[PDB]
């Protein structure tokens, strides 16, 4: 029920129309190519070779797709989530974000194409 | 309803328990790191810079995840398929395969973790 | 998903654990046999021949299954709802209720078995 | 996936476009009013008070909704089936049928409105 693009250079991330409510089961699929600065591109799992120098999400590689649900901290998405249920006390609008160091989004390029849907529960 | 791994060095691929029937809607999500020979690894979209020297799937990069449905030709999966329906006359077990040149799977390493489910239809 | 029973004699109805949120798609199936007083029994559509003498739901027959979502007005359920979205902006817990005139639940008998699930959206 | 009507007077029943395949989960909801001969009408559970005089389905009341899957024996549907899986070795097109005595469908009237969908598995 949501399809769109998340730009690697967008520090604020892309607000979706999906409101995660308690008990919701969701599926995410992410595709595409992006860079956090170097003259190469990576998919939605990012670059396993790059050290973490203050990423917004310590549980995903630099250049990975991550998300926030309302005011949650960052949650790894990577290539996507299969029939996934959030931790207790997590709810609200899903924001998709490119995993980088705050203040370093200006040299980023490319984007991921993302589908999000609610599953049966 | 199927969860598993597909080994990059398995030329025959991983035959799943999912039988695709006409009208079925499926979702696939793939994650992980694999190599077609080099010391680097790539995610399930593969290596966008490697030329095609006789890949089993010409519509996906070397080192991408692809599939067959029964005895179909290869179909790109990459990071996954969101609520996907097959063409007419495509039916049978889903086989997941690492995209490489026939005869060259021996120097491959790593695997993709894959979830497949049938959706509402 | 929720499975349970609503008694025809319960003016307060049965509060379920299903929270209807905006955009939710739900499926309900209701079965069983109940009476609003007469010696006969009706299924969850109720008695199409009995006049409305002040039913809690004017859009369903006497002895039908109806519901509230949070503090909404009554909504007909009857035998159930197939991949149903609320026509109004309503939200909150689903309460199931037997459709009868307030203060006349004392001569009611029987019950409906009800399954509620959220569908893909 | 399928929405339509089954006439009470149709002895052959109504063939749907739903092919039940092994492993499939289905949901059916049925509504409406029909008769096996009397002036009164009943919902999809039929008439609890009418004796079985050789019904096509001995496990449902006269005037109930029943079905066959391919050439299976009759299976009770009544008001519907919630996330239901068939017994082993039952496969093929779903035919919906009004439960009556063979040869006695000529005096029947009305119809049930029926929705069938495949659920997640
Ligand atoms: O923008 C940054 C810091 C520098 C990234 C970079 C490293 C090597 C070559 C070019 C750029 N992090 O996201
Ligand atoms: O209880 C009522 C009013 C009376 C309905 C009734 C009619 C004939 C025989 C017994 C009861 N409304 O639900
Ligand atoms: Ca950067
Ligand atoms: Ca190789
Ligand atoms: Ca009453
Ligand atoms: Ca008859």
């Amino acid at each position: 029920a949501w399809k769109g693009e998340v730009l690697a250079n967008n520090e604020a991330g892309q607000v979706t129309s999906i409101i995660y409510n308690p008990g919701d089961v969701i599926t995410i699929v992410a595709a595409g190519w992006a860079s956090y600065g170097p003259t190469q591109k990576w998919g939605p799992q990012g670059d396993r070779e790059h050290p973490d120098q203050g990423l917004i999400c310590h549980d995903a590689f630099c250049g990975a797709l991550v998300m926030k649900i309302g005011n949650s901290g960052t949650i790894p998405v990577n290539t996507g989530l299969f029939r996934w249920v959030a931790p207790n006390n997590v709810q609200g609008a899903i924001t998709l974000i490119y995993n980088d160091v705050p203040g370093t989004y200006g040299n980023n390029s490319g984007s991921f194409s993302v589908n999000i849907g609610k599953d049966q529960s």
